[PDB]
């Protein structure tokens, strides 16, 4: 599935809800693209593939 989230910069961890509600964590990758440049922006998670884009 493909979910929307929020990241944090500090931490460039996306923090997303599931379908039950449950607040779900998964790191942004390290190096330019894909990592959180700012503290709320937006973060895709693809939970098939267990992977994630950050703004």
């Amino acid at each position: 599935a493909k979910y929307t989230g929020k990241c944090t910069k500090s931490k460039n961890e996306c923090k997303y809800k599931n379908d039950a509600g449950k607040d779900t964590f998964i790191k942004c990758p390290k190096f330019d693209n894909k990592k959180c440049t700012k503290d709320n922006n937006k973060c895709t998670v693809d939970t098939y593939n267990n992977a994630v884009d950050c703004d």
